[PDB]
């Protein structure tokens, strides 16, 4: 048969299992570059140092994690002081 008349409703969907699950970036683990484009380095979630792949900065705007990553990079390579 069929039916007619609609009307927003959710209550529950499902019981065991979870919204949903992706490979997102979760922070910077290193800073590059490359043939004269600026490269950084995407922690994707759910995988491990392998899947750690550069990517282009113009792709991605993230100054979030490269201002507080700025810090690290000093106390992780110490050279000198251009302040």
């Amino acid at each position: 048969g069929s039916h007619m008349g609609k009307k927003t409703k959710r209550t529950a969907d499902s019981s065991s299992s979870e919204d949903e699950e992706e490979y997102v970036v979760e922070k910077v683990l290193d800073r590059r570059m490359v043939k004269g484009q600026v490269e950084y380095l995407l922690k994707w979630k759910g995988f491990s140092e392998e899947h750690n792949t550069w990517e282009p900065e113009k792709n991605l705007d993230c100054p979030e994690l490269i201002s507080e990553f700025m810090k690290k990079y000093k106390k992780m390579k110490e050279g000198e002081n251009n302040k």
